[PDB]
């Protein structure tokens, strides 16, 4: 792990420089097709896309899991619906699914620790059943966040040797806005009324417990800020640690990942905290609803493309967004030149 | 054309009741996919459509002219660029072109005033060798606008008569942001100086001119902001005319349009003028870069999708977006049922 944090490769400026020179000569006026050309050479500069904007296999990768804050009466769902919802993965007939195929990305189903029996179809990577309830404890301990990490980390990195090139991250797990706010809490250093949002519509009435409950997660944990794995551990959730190793993992393959939404944004706090050679492999994909989305997106220093007011999850962003990364990349290899049109501007 | 005013579906109230009954009842939180759903129900009303959200084929119009106001100094590219970029549109090479290749969609090249020679492989719709010099007079004759709309208006259903469903508008015409200024700050209210941007790269010391033009303009053609035809006419140019009359076309038909950028708000803003049973007709795209961009998009109270800071044109931003309409459809018609997975939410 240690390891495998120091062997993040940094970003090859030398292709981005050669990038960002052949966009200038494109049949436009320079700099008119903006974030589309910064994407452009964010992606040449990721040393598993081989110098080139390039997109091959895409695959969004959703972490399941059950949280013990459930019972704290956070979410209005009942429990089930997370066994439910992943096995309906294994179908097809989910938001993220439905996305995926339009993308054309495949969906990997991860367990890492739903309370019920296990899924067939579904990856087992199960820690336990369901995590700790943060309200009273820890989610769990230190090494159990470091084990998940690592081996979600490995099996992001086998998939790039399988031609994927393009990663999604995404989840499932009844209760799962409630650790996210206190992560971003925590990181953020915003207090808990201000990042704590409705998720899967709760009522207005009963905001005001939830926010109680980050409040203790927090008081209780005494999670230490300038250590994402603590954090994790403390007042995070398996479902959340996946999701920060597909991260780290694409990072250490050197290729890109689109982020979702709310959850995922907590995610990506903890990894740039974790290692911050993960940033440049970051790569937005929509403002998600959540009230703490404007303040999340702000610490990770991030502008999302599509304001589409979503806030299933599921990695459903991450797929509507393949698109536009695919879009960057037609752009780069079959626009005509300038130049070969006599075309001459100041 | 009064005719064709006249004859403009209102929207399905029924079908979109249908339409958003089912999506309630889809494998998700509800209203949880937010703007996708508001724009399958946006869909289900259009009459085109048969009562649901579809995508069969997508067409991009692109419409090219020259513009008189270039000798005024409000362009850095050369004039040629109109007619050199047109034929380049008929290969392939350009930035929409590029973009609707990726979208799956076909781009229709339409010159409505170019100031060359005419270019095999493109629509033939010239109204004269690019338009009059709006600082000193009226781009057009009344006359000329309304002939333009009406046949444009016409070639725009025709399509629909052959598969398209969905229509993207686009323009190329150097000089045309500067027109465009001009009908965005009548329709608008706006002071000249509030909604006349750089253009493609236009140097910030030439601004002031391009103000002054702007105001000039306005001063001798007097518009009338209750007349759209008035405002096009006089103030315009045969590009943004056509653009017009691609939006009033679509309607005509009940199917959807999406706009691009600055030039296609201005454009949207006369339309709406001349027939507000257009609106429910318009789908946004992207939040062009043009420093007028948000005092337009709130006339026409839109809220794009996507912000990419692009300010290109051609209708790039327009094929950008045609797979986020296609997703709305996806879901739709793929997402599995609430029910069949025996999930009760209050
Ligand atoms: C049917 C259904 C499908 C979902 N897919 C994602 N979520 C989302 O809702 C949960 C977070 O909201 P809260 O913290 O309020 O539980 C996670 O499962 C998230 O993925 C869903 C929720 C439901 C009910
Ligand atoms: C090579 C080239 C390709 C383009 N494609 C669209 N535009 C854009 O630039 C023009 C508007 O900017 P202004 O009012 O400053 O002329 C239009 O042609 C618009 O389509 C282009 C411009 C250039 C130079
Ligand atoms: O932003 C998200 O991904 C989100 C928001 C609320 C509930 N579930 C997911
Ligand atoms: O927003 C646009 O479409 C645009 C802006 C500047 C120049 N050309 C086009």
């Amino acid at each position: 792990l240690h390891a495998l944090l120091r062997d993040i490769p940094a970003p090859d400026a030398e292709a981005m420089a050669r990038t960002q020179q052949h966009i200038d000569g494109l049949l436009k006026p320079p700099g008119s097709l903006g974030r589309l050309e910064t994407l452009a050479v964010q992606l040449a500069g990721m040393p598993g896309l081989n110098g080139t904007p390039q997109v091959g296999e895409k695959a969004v990768l959703v972490m399941c899991a059950d949280h013990g804050v459930w019972d704290e009466g956070v979410a209005v769902s009942p429990k089930i619906v997370t066994a439910i919802q992943a096995a309906n993965m294994t179908r097809g007939t989910t938001g993220v699914c439905v996305l995926a195929a339009q993308a054309g990305a495949k969906v990997h189903v991860i367990d890492v620790g739903i309370d019920a029996e296990p899924i067939p179809g579904v990856v087992n990577m199960r820690v336990a059943r369901g995590c700790g309830n943060i309200a009273v404890g820890p989610a769990m301990s230190r090494l159990q966040a470091e084990a998940l990490l690592l081996e979600v980390s490995r099996y992001a990195c086998d998939l790039a040797q399988r031609g994927v090139t393009l990663f999604g991250v995404g989840e499932l797990g009844m209760a799962n806005t409630t650790p996210a706010a206190a992560m971003v809490s925590v990181f953020t250093g915003s207090d808990a009324k201000e990042v704590v949002g409705i998720g899967a519509n709760l009522p207005p009435s009963r905001i005001d417990n939830k926010v109680d409950v980050v409040r203790r997660a927090i008081a209780i944990n005494q999670p230490n800020p300038r250590d994402g794995i603590d954090v994790l551990s403390k007042v995070g959730g398996f479902d959340l640690v996946g999701m920060t190793g597909v991260m780290l993992g694409a990072a250490r393959c050197g290729l890109p990942v689109l982020l979702d939404g709310f959850l995922s944004y907590s995610a990506a706090l903890a990894a740039c905290q974790i290692a911050p050679a993960v940033r440049p492999y970051l790569i937005p994909s929509h403002f998600s609803a959540e009230k703490g989305a404007r303040i999340a997106l702000a610490h990770l220093s991030m502008e999302p493309y599509l304001h589409m007011a979503m806030r299933l999850g599921e990695g459903s962003g991450a797929a509507l967004a393949m698109p536009i990364v695919e879009a960057a990349c037609a752009m780069f290899h079959n626009m005509g030149e300038l130049a070969a049109s006599n075309i001459v501007l100041p």
